């Protein structure tokens, strides 16, 4: 299982500290964060960690979109 | 063949845009990027890209220290020696 997570905003700065925050905490838990394009978006790709801890760091994505001001979309890809 | 960049400063919405920049930057080349973390220590690995694209980027990262008042450094693993 993996999970991607695309930010979208109409600021650059508030887009760059959610990345940063979002990159941060899924490393800390263990996961291997990579970085992909989605279109003109880029995509935070997670992989490595069991399904309920990448649903915790959707949890994540949601509450830093919103400290931030920006939105989030979240994929989750390669299920059974 | 592999190029890592740390970057380290006193203002992390600097830090940020820093590598927000270099990430999209690789990106655009089609090249793999992973990220990690130590502590304080964060760092991207930048592969799949011809040596001279990683020549590019390392100079890209000069650039993005200058313009944010950060520190980069940069670190080249599995690479063949040239005359």
């Amino acid at each position: 299982m993996e999970m991607d997570i695309r930010f979208r905003g109409d600021d650059d700065e508030a887009l760059a500290r959610a990345l940063l925050k979002m990159v941060v905490r899924a490393v800390s838990f263990g996961a291997q964060v990579r970085f992909t394009d989605d279109g003109n978006d880029l995509e935070i790709r997670i992989t490595g960690v069991p399904e309920q801890v990448l649903k915790e760091l959707a949890k994540e994505a949601e509450r830093l979109a919103k400290e931030f001001g920006i939105t989030v979309t979240r994929t989750i890809r390669g299920s059974l």
